[PDB]
DNA sequence: GCTAATCTAATCAACCGCAGGTTGATTAGCCCATTAGC
């Protein structure tokens, strides 16, 4: 079981396209401001930006056009989330039982450890690809 | 089918120390990443 997917509104899509036409690689500041402006969480904005970059690269692949890429100085990234030893131990205990936790498991871990669900999913994806 | 959510692999970068391991954050995926709600 995974997360229930998101459904877009016309104004949300217009804002997403208007923000992507200016900068296809937005920092955490622009992503959070746009998410605050459209009524969806910032992880959803980041996921949509990644998927839009993937589709634009695929489209430049279809049309055999070169992709511009990084233009201008890169914006600031998200500040690294500090995870304590207790939260790390709890995440390791949950990782031994299930390597691929569902949406309910991630929500429960977020309500417990206090870390965002997106950060817990990032930690799980980094832990699966580093501890066989 | 369309596209968000998810996975893995590779890589950049903060952290702590005063060098380079460790782990979180970012990006790309090339019989055009895969899988599953809408």
């Amino acid at each position: 079981g995974r997360r229930r997917r998101l459904v877009w509104t016309p104004s949300q899509s217009e804002a997403l396209r208007a923000c992507f036409e200016r900068n296809p690689y937005p920092g955490i500041a622009t992503r959070e401001r746009l998410a605050q402006a459209i009524g969806i969480p910032e992880p959803r904005v980041q996921i949509w930006f990644q998927n839009e970059r993937s589709r634009q690269l695929r489209q430049h692949r279809r049309e055999s056009r070169p992709w511009p890429g990084r233009r201008g100085p890169p914006e600031g990234r998200r500040k690294r989330t500090a995870v304590t030893g207790s939260q790390t131990a709890l995440l390791l205990r949950a990782f031994e039982k299930d390597r691929f936790p569902g949406i309910a498991a991630r929500e429960e871990l977020a309500r417990e450890t206090g870390l965002p669900e997106s950060r817990i999913q990032i930690w799980f994806q980094n832990r699966r690809a580093r501890h066989p």
